[PDB]
């Protein structure tokens, strides 16, 4: 029999790896961490300064958040929460709207992302957002490996294919990506349920672990050069490193940003600290059920320009010991699988720590 | 395709394992462990009767803290983070200064080693640590598969090779020993990320397990001579004792030798206890940004002999248990790979400890 | 395991004890077995027998296996 | 005082405000007055106003003060 039970082999398909099961090796090297390229393709025809692009969230991006990652050479997704008229004028005050590496379209100004739905009222969302100048499309969906998202994203791809790009949803699996690919998306969304507020893994049981999706995914799209993107499950400098070499070319981020002052929603103030609140697009105050989200709250940052400094200096680090010159060779690299003593090990351990560093805390 | 994701067998190179994932197997003994031979080298020209180094860090080793290990059969390494004349005046300082196991050169004079960076003003340190009198340069670095360490190390042993021992900084894979070897190293240092101060596999995602780095450089290094020292990630004499086996012949000592009276720094008060400062090399402070380490507090120990004495009990009983006369005997013990509950029935289990033991830490 | 061999001969399996959530009952039925029976899932309900407990100005309900000293009395 | 004030007119007196015990009821009746005005032995009860708040497995209620900062906001 199966050493696991029963007689099919493929009953138990494979044992994935998160982020936290590897590290990275490190490589000879002549690059100085000061001088990494951290420039990568987000889609077939945008390429961004820093490969970090904000959540479609409605905690997370608005104009003022996805203004910020536009200026710090990222991207902002502005969340479908909101009337259509309403989000499409908020991509008007970003594209309306020192910070040398801002991303920039042929006109010289600033690059919005959209994201929409499924659906006719989801497809007219989808036009009154093009016609107010948005670049980037995303068919955020929690499944895209359905038909009806396949669909949408080939409608997308005929009808507004020459003005903006069109990103599939969230995808885990080599079959899913092969057909979000054949579909004609230009960019893969990588992940289902690692998200800090997701239940998905919970509520309904189904999922797979982030670095094994990425590396299945990459192995179904880099063929076509469609670029991939590591959404949710980031909460290190080290585990967006880790993400970019499994194979991802951008990384979504989540918390680490709902925290910032860019991000919407007042400050709550607890027992003499600052808060946020930070909850799922699948929570139950959002969707207003069988819920798939919680709501929370996130401590306090403050701009986000620091926090994508010190993320992006983890990055350079990163590529300085494996010898990464470009994004393209970090992709290159290679893992070391370690255990659960190996994790408490690579954490600071057997020490009372009295200050924070800008990088790291417990 | 590879069970963990991907086309790629080798992405996934190997899996790590760290102190805690292995034991030491017992073996026919004629050893008494009060009559076991602890001497062990350090590098091709240095025997040390207690195979122990202090680390170069501005909180555990200064001329004091040099003396002291040279003198209870170790060495001290003085820490690069002073003006370049401080450091050879510590270095003169130790040279100037019941302990019949002390580590003295050819002139009675008690050995010391030095900690120098990458660069040109690091030659300037170095040759005025050579001019002043120091046994061993260690070339101090997070990458030392880095082309400029390379060429550092091999200037060094051009220039006074004669005359003083060249240490390579820490490396994590065979490759790098065998670089670090081919450049001319007189002894190869092991460890990116075990510290128990470090966050470089958590700012930076990069790193290996001690035991299979260990392994890893021991098979690059042993079949040219080249002794192999274990940094970082030791709690207990029972680590020591796996790195010797593992094939190291030192083990360099952190927070270990932080707490003790004679590491620099001043004894602090909290709630009738006592502690005092600890903190990573690559701190904010220590290197005053996107540090790698942290700051902390370590409980205070008492005189550096009573620590040395207990590890080397402990590693004399390792010894004993697998029938090591020399050390070199106990490089060929064997290992048994653990589980999370081997690790958990290791150590004390289902009791109240009630007097702390001198050698054992709850 | 028991899927391997009920399932040749038409006889449905129930997968009893350790369910926690909605996504072990998908795991299970997942596997090969056609029903799940739950138990302190449903302890706390309404429903079930027992008097309510109150503990810190919160609601509780007693829960015990068949095999305890009290049950087995 | 008050009571020497007081009981040639035929002015009751209330007793307000210190009262932990049956017998400080009896000894301020003693002293002249006619009825007493109870704070915190009437704070606790169930018919005062507040919520139960429940503390290490004990129970309690808040009691505060008229002159309080939180009371005169
Ligand atoms: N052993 C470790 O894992 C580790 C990690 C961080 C810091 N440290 C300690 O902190 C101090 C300073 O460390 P440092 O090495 O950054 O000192 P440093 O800044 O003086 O670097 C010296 C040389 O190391 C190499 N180097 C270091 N980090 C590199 C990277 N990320 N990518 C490529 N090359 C790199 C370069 O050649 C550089 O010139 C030392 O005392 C060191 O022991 C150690
Ligand atoms: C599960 N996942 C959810 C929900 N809303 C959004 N998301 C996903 O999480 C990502 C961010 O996760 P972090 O780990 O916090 O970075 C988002 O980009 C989105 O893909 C939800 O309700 N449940
Ligand atoms: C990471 N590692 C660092 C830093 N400064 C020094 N080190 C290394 O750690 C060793 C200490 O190990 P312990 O586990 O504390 O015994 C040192 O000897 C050195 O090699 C730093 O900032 N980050
Ligand atoms: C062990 N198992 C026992 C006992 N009484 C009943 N049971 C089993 O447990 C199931 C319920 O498990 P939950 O995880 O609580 O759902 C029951 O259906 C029964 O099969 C006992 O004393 N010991
Ligand atoms: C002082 N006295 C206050 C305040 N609010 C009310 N009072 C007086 O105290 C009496 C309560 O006495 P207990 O000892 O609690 O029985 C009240 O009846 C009232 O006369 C205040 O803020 N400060
Ligand atoms: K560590
Ligand atoms: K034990």
């Amino acid at each position: 029999p199966v050493p696991t039970g029963g007689d099919d082999p493929t009953k138990v398909a494979m044992l994935g790896l998160t982020f936290d099961d590897v590290l990275l090796l490190p490589a000879a090297s002549d690059v100085v961490p000061a001088t990494a390229d951290t420039s990568s393709q987000l889609t077939k025809r945008i390429r961004l300064r820093v490969p970090l692009v904000s959540s479609a969230m409605d905690t997370v991006t608005e104009s003022r958040m996805a203004i910020a990652m536009a200026r710090a050479g990222g991207m902002g997704v502005l969340h479908r929460n909101l009337p259509v008229a309403e989000q499409a004028g908020q991509v008007e005050t970003v594209k309306r709207s020192q910070f040398p590496l801002s991303t920039k379209d042929s006109d010289g100004r600033l690059l919005v992302g959209a994201a929409v739905g499924v659906g006719d009222d989801a497809w007219t969302r989808a036009m009154t957002l093009v016609d107010a100048g948005v670049d980037v499309l995303i068919v955020d969906t929690a499944h895209a490996h359905n038909r009806g998202v396949l669909d949408m994203v080939s409608r997308l791809k005929q009808a507004v294919g020459e003005r903006v790009d069109v990103v599939g949803g969230n995808v885990a699996t080599r079959a899913a990506a092969a057909a979000l690919v054949e579909a004609g998306a230009d960019a893969v969304k990588v992940g289902v349920g690692p998200g800090s507020i997701c239940t998905t893994r919970v509520v309904a049981g189904v999922g797979a672990p982030q670095i094994t999706a990425i590396l299945e995914a990459v192995a179904a799209c880099k063929p076509y050069g469609v670029p991939v993107i590591a959404d949710g499950g980031l909460q290190y400098s080290g585990d967006i490193a880790k993400a970019l070499a499994a194979g991802a070319s951008t990384a979504m981020l989540g918390s680490l940003l709902a925290g910032t002052a860019e991000s919407p929603g007042e400050l709550i103030f607890v027992n003499g600290k600052q808060f946020k609140s930070y909850r799922g697009m699948g929570s139950l105050g959002a969707m207003q059920l069988v819920p798939e989200g919680i709501e929370g709250r996130v401590p306090f940052r403050g701009p986000l320009g620091t926090v994508i400094h010190q993320l992006t200096g983890g990055l350079r680090a990163a590529m300085g010991y494996t010898g990464s010159a470009t994004i393209e060779q970090l992709q290159q690299a290679q893992f070391v699988q370690i255990t659960a003593a190996g994790l408490k090990e690579s954490h600071p351990h057997d020490i009372t720590m009295t200050v924070e560093a800008p990088n790291y805390y417990t």
